[PDB]
């Protein structure tokens, strides 16, 4: 029932528990156990992992091994039969902007990243996974079912490499395999500043004592800053247009350029830092770089917490917001702030909120040029469409005046992600994010749908008609029963997402519970939570309480018309007001008085 353990990274970290600043790595957040929520450690297990062999092998690995006496369906077959749809007509969320989806991905990137095995090597390039589609040792290919179009076109499988685990080792025996969280479990803008000393410093402008983040030297946006390029090869952002040869951006998080609207929101977050620093500098010119960096980082960290907890979670969790995140009653050092393995899958509800197209809008919020609208698949790892096609202003306008996809039991994930996903090194727009989510559920040893239903104190359907009642959908139930045979065997990603949405929310009860718990814990278990007595002065928090995503945009673009409520569905001009009408961030209470 208890063991001793193994040590993955640098075992301890001298803490210096005077420092008023979060570490970069998240270490020293918790004084009793300083490793808690620190990056490059095991994700938390809320339930024991479930592997084919009890230890490490995913359900589905060995054909003759059942789960509860039934074969596990191929991930792509589940994708084709349940997740797919043809008709993008009527699929849009009438009361969520496209920024709703985007903030989800941003928060996600702040909280969890489980890299595939050895990010310190490409070896052993035999290759062979993508070529000969042969299973072995952390090559776990997604095999196509009979009658899959991709059969005809792409080969027998989509490549897939198993997630890294502690101890940071390929061969492992004894205990249950535990995947790594490579970012800080704390909601702390790690996606802007990084989660390792190494990347934190490379991101900084040290060359001047102003505590600024590095900016693009090779290009600019009407004088406004771009993130610096990653001059790493092979650059997938170069690969998607070898003519344009415009590389990926360098950010606190390595997924920053995965799509143009994530790269965009990263660009906004960086500018805010530099803006915040330059402001602080003026008020307090006696402050060195370090002090400005940290004080800006600290304010940026709060902005993310507040937009997340005050604006985003209430319209994800809906009725269930109070049940799982009651109002803040201060830091609790007994709460475990770590991101759970299951969260990293629950948060992929976002994938059903991504629509098929992205718009560039002009100052009249009307089509920017004759190619205003682009398919999402052409915008993966696409930086050149920012740099040479009007910078971020047209793209941010689209985040405001366009809609998220609405999650839909007959229209789950757009074919832009479900058939055309680009993965670096693999050359084609030919991958499936849904199939990858399911394979990854199994990779991570996820307990099934009913285990998690029991965890959240909810009924555990055993029959078709039981599942019909919970999904409130005869035909979706029937397809799942036909593929999985028992609700116990349904992968949590698709089980969770199949449930109809709670009142005023965008996730069902199961996900509401799994998400709500995690957000509760990263808040209550955070020493540096913005509302914690002593982190911010009482006046500093009256200033922070007024930030909005509407304000972030006004201060960091040349956009002069915004909604007040950026996550709601907003039509121009009826729901738009001038940037003048929007509460500003008053940095008065940061005025420091000394020698
Ligand atoms: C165009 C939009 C998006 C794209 C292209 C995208 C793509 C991806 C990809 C490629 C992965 C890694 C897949 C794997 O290896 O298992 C991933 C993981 C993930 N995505 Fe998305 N995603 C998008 C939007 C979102 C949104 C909106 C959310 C949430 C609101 C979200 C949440 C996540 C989470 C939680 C993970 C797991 C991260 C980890 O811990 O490793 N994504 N996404
Ligand atoms: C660092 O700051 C100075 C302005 O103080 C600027 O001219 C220089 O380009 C900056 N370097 C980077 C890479 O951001
Ligand atoms: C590559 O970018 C150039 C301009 O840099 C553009 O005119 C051209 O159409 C692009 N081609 C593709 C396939 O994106
Ligand atoms: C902190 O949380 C734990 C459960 O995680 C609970 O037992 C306790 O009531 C909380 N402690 C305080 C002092 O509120
Ligand atoms: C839009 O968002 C929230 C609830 O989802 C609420 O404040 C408002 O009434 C909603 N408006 C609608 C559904 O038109
Ligand atoms: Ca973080």
């Amino acid at each position: 029932s208890w063991e001793v353990g193994c040590g993955a990274p640098v075992p301890l970290v001298k803490c210096d528990e005077n420092s008023p600043y979060r570490t970069i790595t998240g270490d020293c957040n918790n004084r009793r156990s300083p490793a808690l929520g620190a990056a490059n450690r095991a994700l938390a297990r809320w339930l024991p992992a479930e592997y084919e062999d009890g230890l490490a092998l995913p359900f589905g690995w060995t054909q003759r091994k059942t789960r509860n006496g039934f074969r596990v369906p191929l991930a792509r077959e589940v994708s084709n039969k349940i997740v797919g749809y043809l008709d993008e007509e009527g699929v849009l969320d009438q009361n969520r902007s496209l920024l709703f989806m985007q903030w989800g991905q941003i928060v996600d990137h702040d909280l969890d990243f489980a890299p595939e095995t050895e990010l310190g090597s490409n070896e052993h390039s035999k290759t062979q996974c993508e070529e000969y589609c042969i299973q072995g040792d952390n090559c776990f290919p997604i095999m196509f079912p009979k009658n899959d179009p991709k059969l005809k076109t792409q080969g027998k499988c989509m490549p897939f490499f198993r997630a890294g685990f502690v101890c940071p080792t390929p061969p492992y025996q004894s205990l249950a395999r535990e995947q790594i969280n490579a970012v800080t479990s704390f909601l702390d803008a790690s996606l802007v500043y990084g989660s390792e000393p190494s990347l934190a410093s490379r991101l900084r402008n040290l060359s001047s004592p102003l505590g600024l983040m590095a900016v693009n030297q090779e290009a600019w946006d009407h004088g406004l800053a771009y993130l610096p390029f990653n001059n790493k090869k092979p650059s997938p952002c170069e690969f998607i247009n070898t003519t344009a040869r415009v590389p990926c951006f360098l950010a606190g998080d390595f997924r920053a350029s995965e799509q143009i609207l994530l790269a965009t929101a990263h660009t906004l977050l960086l500018r805010e830092h530099n803006r915040l620093a330059r402001e602080l500098k003026k008020l307090n010119p006696h402050w060195n770089g370090e002090k400005l960096y940290q004080e800006a980082r600290k304010i940026l960290g709060a902005f993310i917490q507040i937009i997340t907890f005050r604006d985003y979670l209430p319209i994800v969790l809906g009725s269930e917001m109070q049940k799982w995140i009651p109002p803040y009653q201060g830091y609790n050092n007994s709460v475990d702030p770590r991101i759970s393995n299951v969260f990293t899958f629950a948060f992929r509800f976002g994938h059903m909120e991504v629509p098929s197209t992205v718009s560039r809008l002009d100052e009249n919020y009307q089509p920017w040029g004759p190619e205003a609208e682009l398919p999402l698949h052409t915008l993966f790892f696409n930086t050149w469409r920012i740099i040479k096609d009007g910078g971020i202003d047209p793209l941010v306008r689209g985040l405001l005046a366009k809609k998220s996809k609405l999650m839909n039991q007959d229209k789950m994930v757009t074919s832009e992600l479900r058939n055309k996903l680009f993965q670096p090194t693999h050359k084609i727009h030919g991958f499936d994010l849904a199939a990858i989510n399911l394979q990854r559920c199994r990779d991570h040893g996820m307990p099934g749908y009913n285990s998690w239903r029991g965890f959240c104190g909810l009924s555990q359907p055993k029959t078709l008609k039981g599942l019909q009642t919970v999904l409130k959908n005869k035909i979706l139930a029937k397809k799942l029963m036909d593929l999985y045979k028992t609700p116990d065997n349904i992968d949590i990603w698709i089980g969770g997402n199949a449930e109809p949405m709670v009142e005023r929310g965008r996730v069902g009860p199961l996900l509401a519970c799994l998400l709500g718990r995690q957000f509760q814990q990263i808040r209550d278990g955070d020493r540096f939570w913005w509302e914690n007595p002593g982190v911010f002065t009482e006046k500093q928090r009256d200033s922070l309480q007024k930030v909005s995503f509407s304000r972030l945009i006004c201060d960091n673009t040349h956009i002069t018309k915004v909604p007040l409520h950026a996550f709601q569905a907003n039509n121009y001009p009826h729901d738009f007001v001038d940037c003048s009408t929007v509460d500003k961030l008053d940095l008065s209470p940061w005025a420091s008085r000394e020698n």
